[PDB]
């Protein structure tokens, strides 16, 4: 399949090369897997996710997404124009308020949810989690990671936003999930993005159109959106049947473009998130 004129990180994602504006990627699309979005909800109602979206849950009065960086990430994951995975099935999960943010210990809860709620779902290609969200460092935060993780849950987390070495950050230090730094669409490091050995592999974050509150569109630039590019890649992968939550990220790894990137500090993987899709 091709989409042309597409947002620039889906051009990116099945491209050898920076610089072009199609999408290309197998019809199946996603089919079948699922993805959680662990944020601030996510807008079901919005054309873009075409009755493939729903809420599971939140810990606060409601399961609106009412900042709508859920909604933007969950575009990137699977929405028809702006997400990589366009037949995916996206689960809400709202630990983040609509300022944001979210205590440590909802955030967890949150993971656990999850790692208990994919057997009261159908994904017979597998699950996927999603959490452009993070704060300083706290093994908790990393173990709640790591039990998703090992529970048959494919974990990508953002590295954070903070231009340092993500070592000191959590989620992202977690070495058993999947850590993401972004990238922008002349192939630099984002100049926001983290850095350092606990990253696994970058993705689009500079410049992301996706979907947002509102019934409307934005672009806005983080980490937060390079991590649904990789998670909605995993899906699209294990469809496939090419991967699965527990290699998904080695896997990814291994066909990415390698040595690309521009201004990655001495010791950080040179990987850009690519779908290796031969039309
Ligand atoms: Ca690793």
């Amino acid at each position: 399949a091709a989409q042309t004129n597409a947002p620039w990180g889906l051009a990116r994602i099945s491209s050898t090369s920076p610089g072009t504006s199609t999408y290309y990627y197998d019809e199946s699309a996603g089919q079948g897997s699922c993805v959680y979005v662990i944020d601030t909800g996510i807008e079901a109602s919005h054309p873009e996710f075409e009755g493939r979206a729903q809420m599971v849950k939140t810990y606060y009065y409601s399961s609106r997404d009412g900042n709508g960086h859920g909604t933007h990430c969950a575009g990137t994951v699977g929405s028809r124009t702006y997400g990589v995975a366009k037949k995916t099935q996206l689960f809400g999960v709202k630990v983040l308020d609509d300022n944001g943010s979210g205590q440590y210990s909802t955030i967890i809860a949150g993971m656990d949810f999850v790692a208990s709620d994919k057997n009261n779902r159908n994904c017979p290609k597998g699950v996927v989690a999603s959490l452009s969200l993070g704060g300083g460092y706290s093994s908790s935060v990393n173990s709640a990671a790591a039990r998703l993780q090992s529970s048959g849950v494919m974990v990508a987390v953002a590295a954070g936003n903070n231009n340092a070495d993500a070592r000191n950050y959590s989620p992202a230090s977690e070495p058993s999930v999947c850590t993401v730094g972004a990238s922008d669409r002349y192939d630099r490091r984002s100049s926001f993005s983290n850095y350092g050995s606990v990253l696994d592999i970058f993705g689009p974050g500079t410049s992301i159109l996706s979907t947002w509150i509102g019934g409307s569109t934005r672009s806005i630039s983080g980490t937060s959106m390079a991590t649904p590019h990789v998670a909605g890649l995993a899906a699209y992968l294990m469809t496939l049947g090419k991967t699965t939550a527990a290699s998904a990220c080695r896997y990814i790894a291994d066909t990415a473009n390698k040595g690309d990137l521009s201004n990655i500090p001495f010791g950080t993987v040179n990987l850009l998130a690519y779908n290796n899709y031969q039309a």
